[PDB]
């Protein structure tokens, strides 16, 4: 398979609901790339939207470079820079056990990547282990965001009026790591993020979150079931036996107004100061590297 004339499309390397994600080669410029393609069916496909969301964040750390967008009869076609496994597929491959060491290389680079989100006037929304790539090669170090897809402005690019609190909205992203607001159908805005940071971050030290694996026909009825044992579980339950920094951190996020800005700087110097408190230094050795 071909995709005009210039890429090859080879072997599917990601299925995702909004498309599927392809291996693939420039032909052209002699590098293997990653092709991303949406079935236009309605009058609002999603792909421009992500693409143009894309560009305006490039020439950020850990932001892939978009190199092609275009169509392709009844399909949207967006080439990108290749990436690494997921967070996710490193967690499969290490046995859904993750060092505090990791964890914490981890955590200080996903607050920075959501950080540069939010200084270019959007929220994510979609905070999740599958939606973190480490680099390949001279990047293999660097912790990458991907999936634009349910992106929006929370401030006026112009103004920075902050948009304004609202209720009963459509629960549109992954259960499992919502913010309790999302919950409750209130709209969205920084402090969202960097919860759901948090439950990932949980997620990766436990292995499980005490309400996975909820069986549910809907998405409305998946997060609903979700829900319940969330807003039940106190931070200090969920991360008991763990750093309280990870505690610390999950509360701050909650006691955010909509409208605040977060203090990404003291979230990170938590985990800093927890870091070389147990010993631990910064020379990126993730527990994947030290496979033989
Ligand atoms: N540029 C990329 N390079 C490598 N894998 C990717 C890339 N983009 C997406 N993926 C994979 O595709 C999965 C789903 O992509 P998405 O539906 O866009 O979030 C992710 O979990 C990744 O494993």
């Amino acid at each position: 398979l071909r995709v005009g004339n210039r890429y090859r499309l080879g072997r599917k390397i990601g299925s995702g609901s909004f498309g599927d994600i392809y291996l693939g080669t420039d032909i052209a410029a002699g590098e293997e790339v990653a092709i991303k393609l949406e079935c236009v069916k309605t009058k609002h496909p999603q792909l421009h939207i992500e693409s143009k969301i894309y560009k305006m964040m490039q020439g950020g750390v850990g932001i892939p470079t978009i190199r092609w967008c275009g169509a392709e009869g009844d399909y949207n076609v967006m080439v990108m820079e290749l990436l690494g496994p997921s967070l996710e597929d490193l967690f499969n491959f290490c046995s859904r056990k993750f060092s505090l060491k990791t964890v914490l290389l981890l955590a200080d680079q996903m607050i920075s990547r959501i950080e540069y989100i939010h200084s270019k006037n959007f929220i994510h929304r979609d905070v999740k282990p599958d939606n973190f790539l480490m680099g390949l090669g001279k990047k293999g170090n660097l912790v990458y965001i991907i999936d634009f897809g349910l992106a929006k402005k929370y401030r006026d690019a112009r103004t920075h009026q902050h948009i304004p609190y609202r209720e009963n909205k459509n629960l549109t992203g992954t259960a499992r790591y919502a913010s309790i607001n999302t919950h409750l159908g209130i709209e969205q805005s920084r402090r969202d993020d960097l919860e759901s940071l948090g439950y990932v971050l949980m997620y990766f030290n436990l292995g499980s979150l005490p309400w996975q694996g909820l069986k549910a026909a809907t998405k409305r009825q998946k997060y609903e079931r979700i829900s319940e044992k969330k807003m039940s579980t106190p931070i200090e339950v969920l991360c008991k036996g763990y750093p309280s920094e990870f505690a610390t951190y999950l509360n701050f996020c909650r006691s955010l107004r909509f409208d605040d800005k977060p203090d990404y700087s003291y979230l990170r110097q938590l985990f800093r100061n927890l870091f070389h408190r147990q010993g631990f230094s910064y020379d990126y050795v993730f527990d994947w590297n030290m496979l033989k």
